[PDB]
């Protein structure tokens, strides 16, 4: 579904400290509860030497924000890795590295604005809302920096 | 894929202790390694009031035997429950809820061969490979009684 990937991108400069600023997704029940599938919070980006990309996030489970290490495999395209599950494949929209990284994951499609510091990036909001135009997304969150500063953004 | 459930299911009767003596799956990567995807050890059937199946399993997760409590959402056909995800069905195929019940999750499939005790069921296994003579299943799995009683069947 996802026609939008960076261009020119190089891994290795999206390490380090992420926040999950906006959500979308396709579906209201993929967002909707802080139990929902896709409500991940990312915490930071740990690209390995061979170029996969180690993720660090938070996700609430049974009552509790649990932390959770996902790791997405480098393919020929380096702005598309996979998961591992009963076929799951991460875009890279958009990054200027300092600042926002776009990414979506899709199978059913979630899609969220990262930024590098706890503050409503206008700028990266808009660039997320451009892609979004594209897409078919049913649920749409954004956080205050208060809730960015909490696990799972309380 | 899955053509073969148990008529007249009772849910409530499926609870408590199990051990996943067998494990199958359509794909290797599926089942092969500790942290593969589907190797997932049950413990106990919980079958809510409203005919919901809450299962405690253990999952291996970075280096750990990490507990998970999965819910599995009753349909309009009992033997047929739905886990919520970026789609997966349980059907259940087969039991007698004194020893054994049969049951695969298809979004790709794995089937497990469960055992009320830790001991070899032949005519449980026997059951099972029948079940699975009818699918493509390229990876199948079996425990004895000493790793059954470990964490993660260690
Ligand atoms: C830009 C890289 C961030 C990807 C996060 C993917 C989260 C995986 C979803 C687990 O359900
Ligand atoms: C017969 C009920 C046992 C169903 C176990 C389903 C395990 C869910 C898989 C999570 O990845």
């Amino acid at each position: 579904i996802v026609t939008q990937t960076m261009k020119g991108l190089d891994i290795q400069k999206v390490a380090g400290t992420w926040y999950s600023l906006a959500m979308a997704a396709s579906d209201i029940s993929l967002l909707d509860a802080q139990s929902a599938p896709l409500r991940v919070y990312v915490e930071e980006l740990k690209p390995t030497p061979e170029g996969d990309l180690e993720i660090l996030l938070q996700k609430w489970e049974n009552g509790e924000c649990a932390q959770k290490k996902i790791i997405a495999e480098k393919t020929k395209i380096p702005a598309v890795f996979k998961i591992d599950a009963l076929e799951n494949k991460v875009l890279v929209l958009d990054t200027d590295y300092k600042k926002y990284l776009l990414f979506c994951m899709e199978n059913s499609l979630a899609c969220q604005c990262l930024v590098r510091t706890p503050e409503v990036d206008d700028e990266a909001l808009e660039k997320f809302d451009k892609a979004l135009k594209a897409l078919p997304m049913h649920i749409r969150l954004s956080f205050n920096p208060t809730q960015l500063e909490e696990q799972c953004h309380i």
